[PDB]
């Protein structure tokens, strides 16, 4: 796969909605994004991971593209960040009911420790144990400026890991891990110690 660079122009980048879109328009001939800076005068900073190598367009800004070919051996310590949308289904706390008579299951963010770090140890199951982590509760992203709007609320898991299974993470690393890949969730980077 490929590891880019990518810088989006502030006015392409403001909305939720409108980063996948920019992004999606750098293959003219499937990818996942981390933003590493959201807001700078020249725009969006994202981390992007593709198939195929990007081409830039008028608004998206290929900075730089750099292949990967991966050289894993079980037993082998690696840092690891992955900003997730962790959640679960629940009841409605007050019991609403919905067109059909039945109480309302509600979607809900994972917003206890515990519970973020045993999503991520099963997320991985049999290909990574995870040695270290620590799951910061980041910010939230809204889907507008609407009062009323909607949110992503995500963590960003950051640690160490020891390969289990190499194939196993690597189809991790390739498919993504989560939901929301669309808006900038997924993304499993590596790095050797």
């Amino acid at each position: 796969m490929y590891l880019s660079k990518v810088i989006i122009a502030r006015a392409w980048s403001r909305d939720l909605y409108q980063l996948h879109q920019g992004l999606w328009h750098l293959f003219p001939n499937d990818f996942l994004f981390h933003v590493e800076k959201r807001n700078t005068p020249e725009g969006c900073h994202v981390l992007l991971q593709s198939a195929q190598m990007p081409v830039s367009t008028a608004v998206a800004t290929v900075i730089k593209t750099k292949q990967v070919e991966f050289q894993l051996q079980v037993g082998v310590p690696l840092y690891f960040r992955l900003r997730a949308n962790p959640i679960k289904t629940i009841l409605d706390n007050q019991k609403r009911l919905d067109s059909k008579g039945n109480i309302k299951r509600c979607r809900v963010p994972l917003i206890k420790e515990a519970e973020q770090i045993a999503w991520l140890q099963r997320k991985l199951g049999n290909a990574a144990r995870v040695e270290d982590v620590h799951p910061i509760s980041e910010r939230p992203q809204y889907f507008s400026g609407d009062g009323k709007s909607g949110k992503i609320q995500t963590v960003c898991f950051e640690g160490v890991l020891t390969i289990n299974d190499a194939p196993a993470l690597i189809d991790l690393v390739q498919q993504g891990i989560g939901p929301a890949k669309s808006m900038g969730c997924g993304l499993l980077s590596l790095a050797p110690l």
